[PDB]
Order: structure tokens, then C-alpha cells, then sequence
């Protein structure tokens, strides 16, 4: 006989018990501020943990942390639609706008000391070179990247690592095994161009075929399946995504072949085919032509339903967007004479080379109030106790008790250890990663029409 | 054929997937097993799934 085996309790989209008001508030910032250098950022010679100027790239992950004021730390004059104390107050974005006041241009860079052997894209004459160092000085390009992401939870990364190794075993080379890892999308690390989701210092002992920025570095991906496997619908609300790519040249990499192939699948030769040559190749990455047209910014964008059951709901007053720009990620070249003559030689002439980014940001949101009832308010700790605690309401012990004394005692630990746990509040997690942080709780206003997007909005709802 | 009102779900885990482009290697001085098949993408791909 053959059954259903567990039914399970219904979870509900954030619509139904969601009362919405028609009471609408402002968000938008000045002018940004940030700038690096595009590959590393520079010590002081000296004190080589402090810095002396800092790096950014377009190439490194850009999210964002934002911060709210509170709904019920406001002066309001006509509380007259709803009970203060039989609600609660919550924002959700609606209407959203990001763009960008730069040109456009993709930065260049490469490699000093790169690995190359042979030009495996149209000759290779036989027989090959020698060499024990046969490393170059050679530039290299990347894939044309645009998107743009919205949830009120930060974008989860994922990247590779080495594998789960087996026991002493025989008959086997150097097989490694490779495990992915996941994580959080965090600030400042670099991503991909088309190379795999990988640490570049665990996995490169010569270092010396990667360019230089990445030439440590851990590029992840996005885990869009497992971004779409949460059910709260609160780390997506809103995705876009735009990319290009194609390859220009073909070359080899130059080192002992670690793997042999079998001869069964060719003839073996002599003279200048006595030896066998090298044919680890790889693609040259160079994505591809950009317009004015394909962009995925700098307009409206208003919202009707978040892609999940959260409804573009922000917690604890909070949000996480993801940009990603090569596009206005060309670099300035700097150039100063350090002595003066009339005649010219290159070693008078002193060059730094810059990286600047500007971000800048325009919302508007709606007041959903809340009622809190007995259903409710058992909905709400089995996901968050955190987000009940703000409200200063009382407390629901997680547990009325077990079956379990738990072995009870008075007399303080003078005989056998046992672990006693002393733990902390901690009063986040995020207290060790970093992301860029912004204020709104003095940007704020009510009215819409002294701002484009408000302007923007007023026709859509006609009012 | 009829059609009732009745929809099920239906949806699979993550999946491993990993290898080597050229050729699968046997095992040395056995070649009856492999250390690692030939796992490339332009080849087809067929998957047996098994349904209730």
C-alpha cells in the first residue's frame, strides 16, 4: 500500500496579508566618490598594510549595502487609517532607476611575463624551440559584461577549489579531484572573463600565464540556480543581464605535458616528428563591439511583482544591488617630466596610470502597513526572530520546555571538562566582509515631482 | 485520451559533472576500467530519466 507521506504547512506570498497604503517616499544620492588604481592597490613601502593609494577595477564585483530609516521613527499627522499598535510598518521599492554619467570605453591590460610558446592560430613549423624560460611580454582582452540585480539579500557566489581525495590507492597520475565552493558575492574581488570560477594563487605555481590583476585572485559566478532556489524571494527581486564575446588568436602553453596520448590515434614520426610537441592551447579572449543602444541602465524601470514571494520587501531597512561595467572601464595615462631640457629622452618622462568609476542612484517606495495577529506573528520567528525584536513588542521563549534535564549541576567544574560554550551576541554576521555602504535617512522626501524619476513616475499612475 | 485537471511537479538536484575533454584514460597494465572518462560538451547528450 502506498500513501502520501508528510503533509507540510502552506507557505504564502508576501500579497494577501500585505495591506498596502497609497503613500509614496523618495530615495536618490549625490555625487560618488571612489577611485583606485586598476590592478593593485599600492602599499605604503614602509607600513605595507596600510595603503598609499587603493585599487579598483571594472573587472572587480560591485554590490552595494544600503541603509533606511526607520517606518515608525516618523512624524506623521493623521494616524487616522490604521492602529499604531495593531501595526506595523515595512518598505518595498517600486520604482528604480540607475545610471551612469561616463563615457563608455573598455580598459586593456595583460601579462609582462606570460607564458607563451607557438602561434598554434595559423604556423607552426617543425621542429619547435628550446627554451627553460620562454616567457613574454604580451597584452590580453575581455568579454563585454552588463547586468543589473535587486534583492534585499546579498548575491550568493560560487567558485572553484580542489577536490575530495581518495586513500593510498596505486594505479592512478595526479588526477585531482575538484569540489565547487559557495559563498557570498562580496566587494572588491574580481570576476570572470571567460577563464572558470577559480582561485588564481592556489591553482597558479608559475603564475606567470594569468594577467596581473587576477594573478592571486578568486573570480566566482553567480548561483542563479540556487539564487532561484530560496522560497522567500527576498534575494532577487529584479534581474538583468547582457553579455558578448568572441576570440581573436590561438596559442599553446609551454611546460612538461603532464598526461601523454596514446599513439593508436596517430602515426608516430621522426627527424623533426621524433619529439612531440606541445598542444596545451587556449582561446584569446576579446569580447566585442559596444553601441549606444544596448544598454541596461539609465532608464525606468518600475516593478509590479518581485520575481519571488517577497514582494521587493526589504529587512532590516536594507537591500543588495549588483552592477557590472567593462563598458566605462577604460583607464586614464599620466605623464610627468621630472627634469627639463630641449632635447627629448624617455627617461626624463614619469607615468602613472588611474582607474575611476562614478555610481549614482534614484528610488521611490510605498508604505505597506502591517497588522500582526496570532498567525502571524507564529510565521514570522519561524523564519526571523530578527526582524520581530525591532518592534520592542515582548518575547516568545523558541522553546516551552524539552524532555530533558540535561544533567544539572551546582558545583563548578572541578573535575571532568565538559565544553561550556561562552557565546556573544555579535550583532551581525556581515561584521567581517565588506561592501560599499551608503545613507538615506537624510535624503528623504515625500514629494516626486522635483525629481525625474518621481516626474517619470506621476505619468505612469497619472496623478 | 482524456485530460483530467491534475499537475505534478517534478525537479532534480545538482548534478556531477566534471572530467576531461580528449580521451577517457584506462587504468594502466589493467585496461578494463578508467581513471577518468572523456567528458566533453559537443558530444550529444542523453539522460535516462525515470518517472513514476
Amino acid at each position: 500500500v502506498y500513501l502520501p507521506p508528510v503533509p507540510v504547512s502552506k507557505v504564502v506570498s508576501t500579497d494577501e496579508y500585505v495591506s498596502r497604503t497609497s503613500i509614496y517616499y523618495y530615495a536618490g544620492s549625490s555625487r560618488l566618490l571612489a577611485v583606485g588604481n586598476p590592478y593593485f592597490s599600492i602599499k605604503s613601502p614602509n607600513n605595507n598594510k596600510k595603503v598609499l593609494v587603493p585599487k579598483v577595477s571594472g573587472l572587480q564585483y560591485r554590490v552595494f549595502r544600503v541603509r533606511l530609516p526607520d517606518p515608525n521613527k516618523f512624524g506623521f499627522p493623521d494616524t487616522s487609517f490604521y492602529n499604531p499598535d495593531t501595526q506595523r510598518l515595512v518598505w518595498a521599492c517600486v520604482g528604480l532607476e540607475i545610471g551612469r554619467g561616463q563615457p563608455l570605453g573598455v580598459g586593456v591590460s595583460g601579462h609582462p611575463y606570460l607564458n607563451k610558446f607557438d602561434d598554434t592560430e595559423t604556423s607552426n613549423r617543425y621542429p619547435a624551440q628550446p627554451g627553460s624560460d620562454n616567457r613574454e611580454c604580451l597584452s590580453m582582452d575581455y568579454k563585454q559584461t552588463q547586468l543589473c540585480l535587486i534583492g534585499c539579500k546579498p548575491p550568493t557566489g560560487e567558485h572553484w577549489g580542489k577536490g575530495v581525495a581518495c586513500n593510498n590507492n596505486a594505479a592512478a597520475t595526479d588526477c585531482p579531484p575538484l569540489e565547487l565552493f559557495n559563498s557570498i558575492i562580496e566587494d572588491g574581488d574580481m570576476v570572470d572573463t571567460g577563464f572558470g570560477c577559480m582561485d588564481f594563487g592556489t591553482l597558479q605555481a608559475n603564475k606567470s600565464d594569468v594577467p596581473i590583476d587576477i594573478c592571486n585572485s578568486t573570480c566566482k559566478y553567480p548561483d542563479y540556480l540556487k539564487m532561484a532556489s530560496e522560497p522567500y524571494g527576498d534575494s532577487l527581486f529584479f534581474f538583468l543581464r547582457r553579455e558578448q564575446m568572441f576570440v581573436r588568436h590561438f596559442f599553446n602553453r609551454a611546460g612538461k605535458l603532464g598526461e601523454a596520448v596514446p599513439d593508436d590515434l596517430y602515426i608516430k614520426g621522426s627527424g623533426n616528428t621524433a619529439v612531440i610537441q606541445s598542444s596545451a592551447f587556449f582561446p584569446t579572449p576579446s569580447g566585442s563591439i559596444v553601441t549606444s543602444e544596448s544598454q541596461l541602465f539609465n532608464k525606468p524601470y518600475w516593478l509590479q511583482r518581485a520575481q519571488g514571494h517577497n514582494n521587493g520587501i526589504c529587512w532590516g531597512n536594507q537591500l543588495f544591488v549588483t552592477v557590472v561595467d567593462t563598458t566605462r572601464s577604460t583607464n586614464m595615462t599620466l605623464c610627468t617630466e621630472v627634469t627639463k631640457e630641449g632635447t627629448y629622452k624617455n627617461d626624463n618622462f614619469k607615468e602613472y596610470v588611474r582607474h575611476v568609476e562614478e555610481y549614482d542612484l534614484q528610488f521611490v517606495f510605498q508604505l505597506c502597513k502591517i497588522t500582526l495577529t496570532a498567525e502571524i506573528m507564529t510565521y514570522i520567528h519561524t523564519m526571523d526572530s530578527n526582524i520581530l525584536e525591532d518592534w520592542q513588542f515582548g518575547l516568545t521563549p523558541p522553546p516551552s520546555a524539552s524532555l530533558q534535564d540535561t544533567y544539572r549541576f551546582v558545583t563548578s567544574q572541578a573535575i571532568t571538562c565538559q565544553k561550556t560554550a561562552p557565546p556573544k551576541e555579535k550583532e551581525d554576521p556581515l561584521n567581517k566582509y565588506t561592501f560599499w555602504e551608503v545613507n538615506l535617512k537624510e535624503k528623504f522626501s515625500a514629494d516626486l515631482d522635483q525629481f525625474p524619476l518621481g516626474r517619470k513616475f506621476l505619468l505612469q499612475s497619472g496623478l
